[PDB]
């Protein structure tokens, strides 16, 4: 039988934890009142992630069930439809763009499982929940930093499980400007800006500029190529980084926090091996991300979907 999914809530309230200009610096106490806020979120978003790898793993149409009954719950109950309270920061409109991502790469996952009645309750939430996010998005005072791309992620999926061209679209501009950010040396200038995680944050914003740039192969598009293959720029930036912090250092001024590369390695390894250089990151595998769509290792292997289209 399927257990019961958490009341959907309305509302977030998570707290920013940083306490220096450069994003870096952890408050403790305030790490860990944003984990307990944010708990019953995360276990949310960690199981449609697992019941849709369970479904793409060997193609019970049960997992896909309880998964879309779970998503099914949330849409009825307007989850995260409600306010995005403000304690310090944008960290509950920051925990809307996660949530979305894992929520929307869930039902992407099973979306061949849905039937009209299920479509019909989970595509127009999904719907709101890109909109609201593309809307924050549209004030040009917002820095369109590694959020931006994190943000397009849920906004891409969502416009491909839900057949929406404009959510496409914007999907597709998010990915650009991260691209558009790549320099020759493969630095994001608003990801230099972080102190000691300067590295870290290079490995998060890559992350979901590869995700969405795997869902536009779905769709027969190759994104890898754009700009030159600037992308190609990063991903080594990132796992030189991973074993030599050397170049993050100097260019920073801090002593990086050691990276362990996070598992986009499993997709960018097919596509550009570049004489291997990821191999050691995916000896540590199975990767398990919710937010970027559950198990990277599988979705890698045999596809983000079971069936085209």
């Amino acid at each position: 039988a399927c257990p019961a999914p958490p009341p959907g809530q309305p509302d977030i309230r998570a707290i920013g934890y940083y306490t220096d200009k450069a994003g870096s610096v952890i408050d403790p106490a305030l790490q860990q009142q944003n984990k307990d806020a944010t708990a019953p979120l995360d276990r949310y978003a960690a199981d449609v992630a697992r019941m849709s790898d369970d479904y793409l793993r060997n193609g019970d149409p049960a997992a896909a069930q309880c998964t879309l009954s779970w998503l099914g719950a949330w849409a009825d109950d307007g989850a995260m439809l409600g306010q995005m309270i403000r304690v310090n920061n944008d960290q509950s409109f920051y925990m809307r763009q996660w949530m979305l991502d894992a929520v929307a790469m869930a039902y992407l996952k099973v979306h061949d499982q849905a039937n009209p009645q299920q479509r019909a309750r989970i595509d127009p939430w999904l719907q709101k929940l890109a909109r609201a996010n593309l809307a924050y998005w549209d004030n040009p005072k917002r820095r369109r930093n590694n959020h931006y791309y994190w943000g397009g992620l849920g906004v891409l999926a969502t416009g491909l499980a839900t057949d929406d061209d404009a959510l496409w679209q914007a999907g597709h501009a998010a990915f650009q400007k991260g691209i558009d950010d790549i320099q020759d040396d493969g630095s994001l200038p608003l990801e230099m800006a972080r102190g000691q995680r300067a590295l870290h944050y290079h490995d998060y914003a890559l992350a979901p500029l590869v995700m969405m740039a795997e869902l536009a192969r779905l769709r027969g598009q190759d994104w890898y190529a754009s700009r030159n293959h600037a992308i190609d720029r990063l991903a080594r930036r990132v796992i030189e980084g991973s074993r030599d912090p050397a170049w993050f250092n100097q260019h920073t001024g801090a002593a990086q926090l050691p990276l362990q590369a996070s598992g986009w390695v499993e997709f960018y390894r097919l596509r550009s091996p570049d004489g291997g250089v990821f191999d050691a990151a995916h000896a540590r595998g199975p990767f398990h991300s919710p937010r970027l769509g559950g198990d990277l290792t599988l979705m890698a292997t045999h596809g983000i979907v079971r069936t085209p289209l």
